[PDB]
């Protein structure tokens, strides 16, 4: 295969330096080095790649070959013996709403994507991998360990394809494999607008001069907009219920329809851009399509940044917030804005916050219809449950009123994700997200737990007792040692997520470090950061401070009661207030008379 | 596809319908369909695109793949074996001045521009294409044939970048790839004023309310104006002589400084707008900056149209003039005003009319200084030879008194263009304009010779003997067959230009058809055509008939003696008369009292 040898800039660079707007592609943000943070480039490395053969082959590729002396345990064996649990009772997070989980995934999709090597080329090398479990080239199968229930049910393996990667480049230098980030490293609403101008154009209402995003023309949510349907086949959203035959939504990000609440959040964000465009049309009738789009885009861009840094990261990082993301001291153009390879695994802490069910709630936040509570696994690539069952309002009430799953050392990932995950190109609700994470760490040539512990100036346990100490759990440490033999070999994803959460936070000290560092860098290293002088007026920045997720819902649904702080656990009706009481985004400071 | 929806970048501006002036962008000319003829749209297709893969990839992309059975020959091999010649003796056109050549290029640049995917000169992918000759994406290298002298001197290839294309500006294809026309399809002096309002504003003297175009403030031509300097770096005009360090001129068209006589013609046109503005200021003191600019612009607009249709096209099309451009029957709003893809190659007949030298002539039309006669290749992106060596007057005398090169089946393109062309982003006087033309036909998915022969209801030869008959040349036909194998595969540019010229014209029957059709359409389809009732008064149209290139020179240089008809071969002194004897543009009919 060797898909994408390189990698050279598909969209090139057109650095119009007097432009006050971000490029779609993230190009020209850093003037010294224009390609920093741009889409379809190599993920940054904070540490060098670690491969079996020093180059491309992941640890666990060759049966014989070991890692610091010891064999690497099968991903799925780690999943079963550490990450699995049966009893969904008492697992919910008492002080975080489901929106906490959902916003994590929205942010993640803005920041990074490392899609599978793109070509089958009308080929059965896709099925050759899946059907016959033959390791080779980009087929890197997850092998089931002995006694795995799925041996009886699914055969020898789950299929897995290695992430795409950059050049054999003209020097043809001996180089480590570097995975591509297909989206813009900047927090810039790229999941709404796209990370490539082909898509970004295709997503716009251009037949109208109002700088509107294209909306669905086949269905409506009580007069409120849905995303257009992706009519490209084969559609996995139609596959999951062939009777309903409802396609996936077309969005700025490839993964928008991956699960119903993600599609829902994508719907809120789209409605908000169009709401901003027709409000700026009233204030500035002389402004043309491009100007409305770009200003709406810039505002939405800043909304995501503010909600992320003011509301979201403080409750992720807790006691470590000020240590890693201090108060803002302005655009430092020598900071690397690019998303690191390791961050893409660090931010998968989200996977342990996803509970087993999604609720639809009515206008009194009571169960909506007969089947209010749906198991998560039925909502993978599910657009019909939106179009043909009540719109997004009942789902949005669910996000405010239901709880995220709490990370728990004895109950890590729900079987809805660990056993019943649906992958868009395969036929079965039978995959393991946790196994995929461990396999993917290896694919990406991830350094081990201690390598990253070291990188964060934290202790590097070499012993059962030393690990017991860091994890504050004897049975967990013992299980990890039985499988990995050394904490050096522990795959970063399970290692970071094994660490007890920090005070007032929702991740361990190691992930706090890794997340904190990256979030500091995408702020400080962003020339279009919202707080950077000259991006917005002082007037505009005063008005942008009032924004809230609560207000987003009010302005873009038919929901009237919302809580003041949407990310904390809020029960109806005590913790809810009327939409009329919530501060608004006053757009007066955008009013451009005598232009 | 996104078909019926596909749209690329554009300013998306609305229509002030009561405006009596052209938009900068060509928007709102056609009221039914406002975008027709506007800048930064798809070139029209008269026949469907023909690509290797039916979509985007040009014929000659894949070494393997063939065209109607036969492989397509390397562009450079066609250049060397057909288009080249050594002997510049007797090649001059004895009945056309050099202004004939120069006016062609001026008109061309008003009408169409399909710029390369714009490289920022900040990437390794620019040099990756140039240095390693690696075909991929927008790098489509011109490969040297074996025994080509440039192998020893320049490596394996000339670099070549594919023209930009619509909706997706990076690669996505389901409908055929359509190249952009970055200028206004209307004959409207857009090369003076710009095809985009950011530029058009930036080119004006706005700090004075006299509707003047900005002029050079660093240098003067015996008190007469030069265009401002293009401050954008790196400047290729200062690259060609780093001691002189003289930048390229800033004009309405990107290509103004491509060669010294083009820059010269751009200088005359600019001086004439300013001369019109300060004459209309005298006649109408109450008129403001906008009104002076727009009326000056409208007059100059009409000048170019009249010289083109009354003087230029008759001597291009000869016997075919009346057939294709009959007498004017008024604005037909159902005619397509857009420039076709194929026209942009048809109008490159100009390339075979460019002679090997440019002369500076003194006040007696004698050699000016010791180095009067300069080889053409030294005058690519050459502004210093104007600023620091005599101004434009000696060069303008050259245009009147020297001859255009004659198209010749045995002597097609001078080595000045065929071996020694300079490209603005590269370092060497080493490119081949003919090779680039053949490569560019393929890039633009051009149908073959016979496809266009057919489109013009002319015979479609399938044999050596049949081709010999059409070309009235045995050795040319034989060479074409040895390379292309079928006349079906012959690239439109070399095919049209191979055809013996029509009676008292300067192109063959095929180009007569293609040029004639397009010129008919940009007249008939233009709502602001100068002869269209209501654009000008009957009085104004009577005064506009007197204009001449001879008069333009008189009013805008320090030249005193000029011929009555500048496009014919005119020798000093018999055919020259005094400037006082030439009919003037009487601007009395623009006098607008009591407004
Ligand atoms: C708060 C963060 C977060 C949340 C919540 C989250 C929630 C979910 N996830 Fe998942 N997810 C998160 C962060 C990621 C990241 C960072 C990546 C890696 C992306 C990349 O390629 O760079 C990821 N998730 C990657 C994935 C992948 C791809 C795995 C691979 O091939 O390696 C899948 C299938 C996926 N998720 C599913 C889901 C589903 C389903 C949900 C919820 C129902
Ligand atoms: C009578 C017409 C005419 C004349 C004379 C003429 C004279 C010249 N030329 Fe050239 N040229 C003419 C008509 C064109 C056209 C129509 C185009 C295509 C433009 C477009 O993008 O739509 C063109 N020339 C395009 C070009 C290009 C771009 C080629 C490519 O990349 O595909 C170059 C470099 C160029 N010329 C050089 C020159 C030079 C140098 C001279 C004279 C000194
Ligand atoms: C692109 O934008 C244009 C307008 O900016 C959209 O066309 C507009 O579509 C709306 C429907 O969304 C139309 O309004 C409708 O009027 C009927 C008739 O009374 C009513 O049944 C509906 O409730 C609705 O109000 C409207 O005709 C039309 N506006 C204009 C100016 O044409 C177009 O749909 C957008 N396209 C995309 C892809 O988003
Ligand atoms: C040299 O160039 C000039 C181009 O202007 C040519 O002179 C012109 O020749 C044309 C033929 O295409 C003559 O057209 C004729 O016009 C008269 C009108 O009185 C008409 O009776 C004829 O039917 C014909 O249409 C034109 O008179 C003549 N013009 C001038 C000013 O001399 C000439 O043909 C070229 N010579 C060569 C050898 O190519
Ligand atoms: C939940 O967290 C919020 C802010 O993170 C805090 O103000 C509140 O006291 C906490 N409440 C509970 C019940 O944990
Ligand atoms: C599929 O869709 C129909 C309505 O479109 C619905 O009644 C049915 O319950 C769905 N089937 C499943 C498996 O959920
Ligand atoms: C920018 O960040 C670097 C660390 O990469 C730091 O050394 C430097 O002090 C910062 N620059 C400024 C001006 O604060
Ligand atoms: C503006 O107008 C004045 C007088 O008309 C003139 O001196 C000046 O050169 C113009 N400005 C520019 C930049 O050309
Ligand atoms: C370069 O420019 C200078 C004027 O600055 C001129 O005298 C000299 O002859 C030029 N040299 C070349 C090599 O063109
Ligand atoms: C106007 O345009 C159409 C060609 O598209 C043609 O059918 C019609 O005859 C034209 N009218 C005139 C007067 O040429
Ligand atoms: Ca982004
Ligand atoms: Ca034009
Ligand atoms: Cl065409």
């Amino acid at each position: 295969s060797w898909e994408v040898g390189c990698g050279a800039p598909v969209p090139l660079v057109k650095c119009d330096e007097n432009s006050p707007y971000r490029t779609i592609t993230g190009d020209c943000n850093n003037r010294r080095s224009p390609a920093l943070g741009a889409a379809n480039r190599a993920l940054a490395r904070w540490l060098p790649a670690e491969y079996e053969d020093g180059l491309a082959l992941p640890f666990g590729w060759t049966q014989r070959k070991t890692r610091n002396g010891f064999r690497v345990p099968l991903a799925r064996e780690v999943s079963n013996k550490i990450v699995g649990y049966l009893d969904e009772e008492g697992v919910l997070d008492q002080n975080r709403s489901l929106l906490f989980m959902q916003w994590g995934q929205i942010v993640d999709h803005d920041l990074d994507f490392a899609p599978e090597t793109e070509l089958g080329s009308n080929e059965h090398s896709k099925t050759q991998c899946e059907e016959y479990c033959i390791q080779g080239d980009n087929c890197f199968p997850i092998m089931f360990p002995k006694n795995d229930p799925k041996l009886k049910t699914q055969g020898k393996c789950m299929p897995f394809f290695r992430a795409g990667f950059v050049c054999p480049t003209p020097p043809y230098q001996s180089l480590a494999r570097e995975q591509i980030n297909a989206v813009t490293s900047f927090l810039d609403a790229s999941l709404v607008y796209g990370s490539e101008p082909s898509l970004a154009s295709r997503l716009r209402n251009l037949s109208s001069p109002l700088g509107l995003m294209a909306v669905n023309q086949e269905a409506w949510d009580h007069g409120l907009a849905y995303l257009p349907f992706n009519n490209k086949k084969p559609s996995p959203c139609e596959f999951i219920n062939t009777t309903a035959r409802v396609p996936c939504f077309l969005a700025g990000d490839f993964r928008a329809s991956e699960q119903i609440l993600l599609a829902t959040a994508h719907t809120l964000l789209l409605r908000e851009h169009n709401r901003l465009a027709r409000e700026l049309k009233k204030l500035n009738p002389h402004w043309n399509g491009e100007k409305l789009y770009q200003e709406a885009r810039k505002i939405l861009g800043a909304f995501i940044q503010i909600i992320t840094f003011r509301d979201y990261l403080p409750i992720v990082l807790g006691s470590e917030m000020q240590k890693w993301i201090p108060p803002y001291q302005g655009y430092n153009n020598s900071v690397d804005p690019r998303i690191s390879n390791v961050f893409t695994f660090a931010f998968r802490f989200g996977h342990m916050e996803v509970p087993s069910t999604v609720s639809r709630l009515d206008e009194n936040y009571q169960p909506w219809g007969p089947e209010a509570e749906l198991p998560l696994h039925t909502l993978f690539f599910n657009t019909w449950r939106i179009i043909k069952d009540g719109g997004i309002d009942p789902l949005v009430r669910g996000l405010l009123a239901k709880k995220s799953k709490l990370m728990n050392q004895d109950k890590m990932v729900t079987s809805e994700l660990r056993n019943k995950l649906f992958q868009p190109t395969h036929k079965i609700h039978g995959f393991d997200l946790a196994a995929i994470n461990l396999q993917r760490c290896r694919d990406h040539g991830m350094p081990g737990y201690n390598s990253w512990r070291g990188f964060c100036g934290l202790s590097q346990p070499k012993t059962l007792k030393g690990l017991q100490t860091v994890l504050k759990n004897k049975i967990l440490a013992k299980k990890l040692m039985d499988l990995y033999k050394t904490p050096d070999n522990i795959d970063i994803w399970i290692g970071g997520n094994a660490e007890p959460m920090v005070e007032r936070g929702r991740v361990g000290p190691l992930l706090a470090c890794l997340l904190g560092r990256q979030f500091q860098q995408i702020r400080d290293g962003d020339r279009f950061w919202w707080e950077n002088p000259g991006v917005f007026t002082e007037k505009q920045r005063d008005s942008l401070q009032k924004v809230s997720f609560s207000r987003l819902i009010c302005d873009n649904t038919h929901i009237t009661k919302v809580p003041l702080h949407a990310f904390q656990a809020n029960n109806y009706p005590h913790d809810f207030v009327d939409c009329s009481t919530v501060d608004k985004l006053d757009l007066s400071p955008w009013a451009s008379r005598e232009n």
